[PDB]
């Protein structure tokens, strides 16, 4: 049987942007709590993404609503993943799925309902983004299949495990 996670005292421990303002966030966030494997699709290439992590768009001035965030894709100190290991399939044109294995992050179900346009994204908003220590790895995406190319995945030199 599976052991239950660490819970770190910063829910932004994760954070490659530490500037981000957890205060601001809005409405109040539900954090996960859970340490399962995340996802991401990302058009950006593993160089780039492993040497930088996850930085977000604008942690200074962007949308810290998260409503506002899910609904009109607009510059903010979010990185978006998914719970869902298959949502890759759905993404138009991203070259990527990166595997992540983070603590925290906002659950955006959990905190703004179940029943919005994109619930089924299953989405996990990181405010400050991800540093690469929590970045597993990357398998690149095949388009015309929609499958990943799994000789291809490239795991991070600078993954840190921690649970």
């Amino acid at each position: 049987a599976a052991p239950a996670c660490p819970r770190f005292d910063d829910p932004v421990h994760a954070a490659a942007d530490p500037r981000v303002d957890v205060e601001r966030i809005t409405p109040d966030p539900v954090w996960r709590t859970t340490c399962g494997t995340l996802y991401r699709s990302d058009s950006r290439g593993p160089a780039v993404v492993f040497e930088q992590g996850f930085l977000p768009k604008d942690v200074i001035d962007g949308q810290y609503d998260i409503e506002s965030y899910v609904l009109v894709a607009q510059p903010s100190p979010y990185v978006s993943t998914t719970y869902d290991h298959d949502l890759y399939k759905t993404w138009y044109k991203s070259g990527y799925n990166y595997y992540i294995d983070a603590p925290g992050g906002v659950d955006v179900n959990k905190t703004i309902g179940d029943r919005h346009k994109w619930a089924d994204q299953v989405e996990v908003a990181f405010p400050g983004g991800i540093r690469t220590e929590f970045v597993i790895g990357v398998c690149p995406v095949d388009k015309k299949t929609r499958t990943e190319k799994m000789s291809e995945c490239v795991g991070n030199p600078h993954y840190e495990p921690w649970h």
